[PDB]
C-alpha cells in the first residue's frame, strides 16, 4: 500500500513499545503496592497504543469517508486507542491527589463522550455537521481540562509538595498536549482537510508519544508514586 504517514506509524509503534516494556520492566521490581497501581496503569497506555499504531502500521484502522467532495481517510483506529488510554492517564492524576470517585467518574464519563462524539465527527458524512461533533467533543474537553486546573490541583494541595508538585508537572504537560488534538483535528485530515494525512499523522504521533511515554517517564520516574 505504501502510504506516506507510515514511516510515522512504525516510528509511533516504536516509541510506544519501547516505553511500554521499560515501564513493565520497572513495575515488575517495585514492591510497593501504590507504586504498583501507578506503574500498572502507566505501562498499559502506551501497551494499548503501540497496539494500534501497529494495526495502523499494518493497514487496519482506517476508512475513506465522503464530504466535502472526497473520498477522506480516516483513521479511526485512533478514537479505539483514545478511548481508553486517555481515562487510564485521568486515573493516573486522580489517584495522585487523592481524588474523590464522584469526580472520577465525572471525568471518565466527559472522556467517553470526548472520544465518542470525535469519532462520530471523524465518521459524519455532511461536512458541517463534522464540526458540530468536533465542536461538542472540545467542550468535554475543556471539561476535563478546568477540572483537573481548578479541581485536582487545589487537591494536591492537601498532598506534600514533592507529590503537588509532580501533579503540577504533568497537569501542566496534559493541558498543553491535550490543547493540541482539536486543533490538528480541524485542519487536518477530519476538518479542514489543510495539513496533509502525512504531516498529520507526525503531529499525532508527538503528541500521543508525549502524551503517554513522556508522561509515564515524569511520573514513574518519581517518588510520590510510593504509598
Ligand atoms: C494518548 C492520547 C492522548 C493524551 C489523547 C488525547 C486526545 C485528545 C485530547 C483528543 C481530543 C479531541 C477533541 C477535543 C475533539 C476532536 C477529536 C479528538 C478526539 C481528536
Amino acid at each position: 500500500t505504501g502510504r506516506p504517514e507510515w514511516i510515522w506509524l512504525a516510528l509511533g509503534t516504536a516509541l510506544m513499545g519501547l516505553g511500554s516494556l521499560y515501564f513493565l520492566v520497572k513495575g515488575m521490581g517495585v514492591s510497593d503496592p501504590d507504586a504498583k497501581k501507578f506503574y500498572a496503569i502507566t505501562t498499559l497506555v502506551p501497551a494499548i497504543a503501540f497496539t494500534m499504531y501497529l494495526s495502523m502500521l499494518l493497514g487496519y484502522g482506517l476508512t475513506m469517508v465522503p464530504f466535502g467532495g472526497e473520498q477522506n481517510p480516516i483513521y479511526w483506529a485512533r478514537y479505539a486507542d483514545w478511548l481508553f488510554t486517555t481515562p487510564l492517564l485521568l486515573l493516573d492524576l486522580a489517584l495522585l491527589v487523592d481524588a474523590d470517585q464522584g469526580t472520577i467518574l465525572a471525568l471518565v464519563g466527559a472522556d467517553g463522550i470526548m472520544i465518542g462524539t470525535g469519532l462520530v465527527g471523524a465518521l459524519t458524512k455532511v461536512y458541517s455537521y463534522r464540526f458540530v461533533w468536533w465542536a461538542i467533543s472540545t467542550a468535554a474537553m475543556l471539561y476535563i481540562l478546568y477540572v483537573l486546573f481548578f479541581g485536582f490541583t487545589s487537591k494536591a494541595e492537601s498532598m506534600r509538595p514533592e507529590v503537588a508538585s509532580t501533579f503540577k508537572v504533568l497537569r501542566n504537560v496534559t493541558v498543553v498536549l491535550w490543547s493540541a488534538y482539536p486543533v490538528v483535528w480541524l485542519i487536518g485530515s477530519e476538518g479542514a482537510g489543510i495539513v496533509p494525512l502525512n504531516i498529520e499523522t507526525l503531529l499525532f504521533m508527538v503528541l500521543d508519544v508525549s502524551a503517554k511515554v513522556g508522561f509515564g517517564l515524569i511520573l514513574l520516574r518519581s517518588r510520590a508514586i510510593f504509598g
